[PDB]
């Protein structure tokens, strides 16, 4: 914001006030929404993103050659504000990008989610996902209670849940409540000491989510598909 | 019961006692489970039944060359209680077995309930068949609402069931209940006459049951076999 040079040339202030108006913000929302789980609001930003870090991208390979052949542009010669390595490590975010409809690009949120250790979102989107899968099947409808296509999509996978991959459910109940819930039968006594009941080890969810999981979505997805 | 004949030979004698012995409470059991929607008892029974006319096939084709050359056998020359017809007949009962696992000969039931045109014991075979298949393929359970195999695959089935084929269930309900129920939405006047809320579609059930069922069900069953 305040990387003003104090005298330049004209495609030197060209590319500055590009680069000077590279929306940052929508890349720190972006991962601010990845991290609380507004996994909707992630995908509907992902095209948003593309065209910001495509910009960036020339950007960059403009500032790259002006500090290639620096000679020429010296103005840049006593600028501090102006940092290469801030904007270039700000490009790795295409890493997190995907092309396709949103259920194809939460589908890819999904692994985004496994990749980084974040097992809670991972678990709670791959429960969530094959009923907003099986509504696309059904011609479409809302995440209501009152929307009957909803309503079965989401008895189908939770019945389907249930029968076969009874785990997944028991990890994502476990992990959306945490330890001091009904999930855990915690007991508090009189000293306020209080003793933890169930004990599901750091390894049971590592390798349930990082191996299983992956594949058990899949399982659940093609048998869908059928319907 | 009574058919005992003064005179008789070694051969004629062997056959008459078997014929005097046939099983025919077993295929009037059989038709009366048919009939009544017993399904399980009679697809169990379909078996026995097998070799009941696997025998009087044999007594019959004995009986047949008997009579075929009638002037060596003149002893059932005066014998009126035998009639070869009433056991011929007996044998069309072969017309109502199949071979195999219990689960495919009620899925030859249902074919049976839609040649004949007995719609509501065909629906709703049609509708509780899946989930038998369906708990099949888990390992096996009772059909009851603490069995938690049960539970889950009649959830499936039904909603499947609730999200496509809508159909299937209001018509299988419609005839359970008959016209005197909530389904049809009768209304009784102060004097005492009921009119109908509905119209009784003789051909959308009779339609409905003899062309699009077995097409229903076989979809339905495809896609439970993935689960």
């Amino acid at each position: 914001s305040r990387l003003n040079p104090t005298i330049f040339e004209e495609e030197e202030k060209k590319v500055l006030t590009r680069v000077k108006g590279t929306d940052v913000n929508v890349v720190i929302n972006f991962l601010w929404n990845i991290r609380n789980g507004f996994t909707v609001n992630a995908v509907k930003s992902m095209n948003e993103l593309k065209n910001i870090i495509n910009q960036l991208e020339e950007d960059l390979e403009k500032l790259k050659s002006f500090y290639k052949n620096w000679e020429e542009h010296k103005n840049f010669q006593g600028e501090t504000l102006l940092v290469l390595s801030d904007l270039d490590s700000t490009l790795k975010v295409k890493d997190l990008l995907i092309e396709g409809n949103d259920l194809e690009k939460l589908n890819y949120l999904l692994d985004l989610y496994i990749k980084a250790s974040i097992y809670d979102k991972a678990l709670s989107l791959a429960r969530e996902l094959p009923v907003a899968i099986c509504l696309n099947k059904v011609g479409g409808g809302m995440f209501d209670d009152k929307n009957e296509k909803y309503k079965h999509c989401n008895e189908i996978v939770t019945s389907y849940l249930r029968l076969r991959y009874s785990g997944l459910m028991e990890f994502r109940n476990t992990l959306m409540h945490g330890g001091l819930s009904t999930d855990m039968k915690p007991n508090v006594d009189k000293d306020g000491n209080i003793t933890p009941g169930k004990i599901v080890t750091k390894n049971k969810i590592e390798d349930f989510v990082k191996r299983e999981l992956r594949n058990y979505f899949d399982k659940i997805v093609n048998f869908l598909s059928s319907a």
